[PDB]
């Protein structure tokens, strides 16, 4: 690298909410009304490098090996202000970014892309973060992103303001290991969505937003508890009914929508089967009809055979939990 120039490179994994984030106490900042507790996947991540050179005079963002329209471009140069401010000084990046998650099949790489660059940047410039402040600085750009700094179950701690809102790792005693979640790819429309402007309208409007608050805590401990005791049926049970209250919140806005589509209760069906026949699984959705199974590893493969009866095999995507972090990578 050339004599003046500071890079960085970092792989981040997504992570798929148990218990959902939905709904901001500040739009601005990205605080949450609620805590979250997601696990980080093994198979879907996105690099990212940014190179900070002098005598850039703007920030380029080159994903995939392609430009970004100048909508996306003026979304990172505003993010890079944040990283500029926080480092106190005034360089700009060239950032190029490989996503390795199946966005056409609507997975999203939100988490991952947050979460690698912030850690790019503070790898590139020296910040010395620690990761409770490597993840307020992903959480600025989403709010999923908090999470994914981290490997494993983790939790967003919801706060007050921008030096409370941010993620921890939680320590399972190894228990992420033996669990593996299964991506059913539902067919969508491929008309523009964003959960940004969803959870708002739920947010702001649900008649059904406070059904959503009371119980959120609660499921939250629930969960938690099955975590420190490997409980598998007790975590899912109570993942599966937040991640379904998630959705009832959607049916009570004004007016109402909803993410979920026929094929994607056909999908839950299935997964109710599987319990039915002694192969213990759980279902969660986010925004959008894709079903994602939560399942022990050692029946991960017999669950993905009951999908493979009825949906194409290249739809059913399996990925492991994995345990470590963000990495620094070249």
């Amino acid at each position: 690298t050339g004599s003046m120039v500071k890079s960085g490179k970092a792989r981040a994994h997504t992570n798929i909410a148990l218990i959902k984030y939905w709904g901001k106490a500040d739009e601005t900042y990205i605080i949450p009304m609620n805590n979250s507790l997601s696990v980080t996947l093994d198979r879907f991540y996105t690099e990212t490098k940014v190179t900070f050179d002098p005598d850039f005079t703007e920030d380029c963002l080159i994903l995939n090996g392609n430009e970004v329209n100048a909508k996306e471009k003026e979304k990172i140069q505003n993010y890079m202000n944040i990283v500029r401010d926080l480092a106190g000084n005034r360089l700009h990046a060239r950032i190029e970014s490989e996503n390795y998650v199946p966005t056409a099949a609507g997975l999203a790489s939100s988490a991952s892309a947050y979460a690698a660059l912030a850690a790019a940047c503070n790898e590139a410039l020296s910040l010395n973060l620690s990761d409770t402040d490597l993840s307020r600085l992903a959480r600025r750009g989403s709010g999923s992103a908090s999470r994914s700094i981290f490997g494993g179950f983790a939790e967003w701690e919801k706060g007050h303001d921008d030096l409370t809102s941010y993620a921890h790792g939680i320590n399972s005693n190894g228990w992420e290991k033996d669990l593996s979640m299964i991506f059913v790819v539902i067919n969508n429309q491929s008309k523009k969505v964003s959960a940004r402007s969803g959870m708002s309208l739920t947010r702001d409007t649900s008649r059904f937003y406070q059904y959503w608050l009371d119980h959120v805590d609660e499921d939250l401990n629930e969960a938690k508890e099955a975590v420190k005791n490997q409980d598998f049926q007790r975590l899912g049970e109570v993942i599966e009914a937040n991640g379904l209250r998630m959705h009832a919140t959607n049916l009570g806005a004004q007016p109402p929508f909803t993410y979920l589509v026929q094929e994607s209760y056909d999908a839950m069906a299935i997964v109710e089967q599987c319990r039915k026949a002694n192969l213990p699984c759980y279902f969660t959705m986010d925004a959008g009809p894709n079903v994602k199974v939560l399942v022990e590893k050692k029946n991960k493969q017999a669950v993905m055979e009951q999908f493979l009866k009825v949906f194409d095999e290249s739809k059913i995507i399996a990925s492991d939990i994995i345990s470590s972090g963000v990495e620094i990578i070249k």
